[PDB]
């Protein structure tokens, strides 16, 4: 039967078409996840179809009821079959659903306007001029509320007590906020989504700094899936066929307008 | 009751110290994967006993013979319960052993003697002054091998034909080998093991140019081993602990001689 792949509107992953009123199923949707869904459905031999995850979420565990939102949670809950989307691997999730090895390297980076005053996460822990966040329900925001290490604690801190709320619940929406926030607001997202935009219009943001962390993305199946398996495998084939790099080459920088 | 651990003598990852003859056990050895195996023990919770792989080979499987060389094939043999070393997750051994998710994060890179006029693999493949090999037995070699993109088809073309062999049995050999012959010789290894001897002296090596591929290292154990699991997220607890970068660090830069 046809699988559910769940995934998310992010850019350049996974985008509606200029023309996508005319088109239907998964032909009303362009980007790497969307190549990659097609490619790994090619050699796995199965049919599928794409849906936009409902709340908008890549996924987070609620402290108090302990359910499971975004991508995650519709695999935990049997309501996909597959995630295939710019999703991080994590121990939480590992948890309750299963990666494929990473088909892509990625880790946390800062965003910053053109022109800011800031040059690493240190720069931003010690002052208060400028104001920064992260994406709402994801691995980033994980990331420093589980950190130890110094200037991420002390990042934290600031972060998750600031007010206004210095968080966002979309990529477009933080990358927005730099961008008319005269410089007053950094956003830490992953590199990945950083250096793409960086190649976009208006070309006014910019990566600093190295890398937080290093991670990577994953194809997610439920615990226990008959897909499990093969998808691992069909991940390191592409990744050793040099699709995946030709992929990335292809929705990044041949596609850059600055 | 004890968990065989295999390895391979490979700087900075695991090195006899220099009073190794008058220690006893894992005592004997030092190094990035003595110090992550001492981890992922105690958070497994099970004692082990490093061995170093016999053929000193990190895995391949022969043509005709079929069989697996190397720590691999201590894994497949059963001659080892877990793999603990700078073994890449590739699909032909994914395929007979089982890796956890990557530990650290790589590329195969060019090292050449300081001042060799050579900024790519694209100029190594369209010159033929300066001879090129990689490692024998390993994930390299066989990048090349199977690789369909023109310039890397071109360079396997001629590596496999090169007399003498541009192949070495060890990282060491091929270190030494550019060092000495004056500029005519380039290895090609993964960027982990390039960075590393840039920053041992006598410092007249460097690695030049983008990675050619991404990929990872992972804790390999039997397919189907009940410690696979736990060594799996270990690893990623770890890695979001910090615990890895603080290793890499350690061994690669705090101990920098140039
Ligand atoms: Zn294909
Ligand atoms: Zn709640
Ligand atoms: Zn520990």
């Amino acid at each position: 039967k046809t699988v559910v792949v769940t995934t998310i509107l992010e850019s350049p992953y996974v985008m509606m078409k200029k023309n996508h009123e005319m088109l239907e199923g998964n032909e009303r949707y362009e980007g790497y996840c969307v190549d990659l869904a097609a490619e790994i459905a090619k050699h796995c031999g199965f049919k599928y179809k794409l849906t936009i995850v409902g709340d908008g979420k890549y996924g987070a565990r609620d402290a108090d009821t302990k359910i499971w939102n975004g991508m995650v949670g519709e695999l935990v809950y049997g309501k996909a079959d597959i995630a295939i989307a710019p999703l991080t691997i994590t121990l939480v999730r590992e948890e309750v659903i299963d990666f494929s090895k990473p088909f892509m390297s990625l880790g946390i980076s800062i965003m910053i306007k053109k022109g800011t005053p800031i040059e690493s996460a240190e720069d931003l822990s010690k002052q208060t001029e400028i104001a920064y966040g992260t994406l709402d329900s994801g691995s980033t925001k994980e990331f420093f509320r589980r950190s130890k290490i110094a200037v991420f604690d002390k990042m934290w801190t600031y972060m998750r007590s600031a007010e206004p709320s210095v968080f966002v619940r979309t990529t477009a929406e933080g990358v927005a906020r730099v961008r008319k926030s005269k410089g007053k607001y950094a956003y830490l997202l992953e590199s990945t989504m950083n250096e793409y935009i960086e190649q976009r219009k208006p070309c006014d943001t910019m990566k600093v700094g190295g890398n937080l962390d290093s991670k990577g993305y994953g194809i997610a199946t439920p615990k226990g899936s008959s897909l499990g398996n093969a998808v691992n495998l069909a991940v390191l084939k592409l990744n050793e066929q040099g699709l995946l790099d030709k992929l990335k080459n292809k929705w990044w920088y041949d596609k850059g307008e600055c």
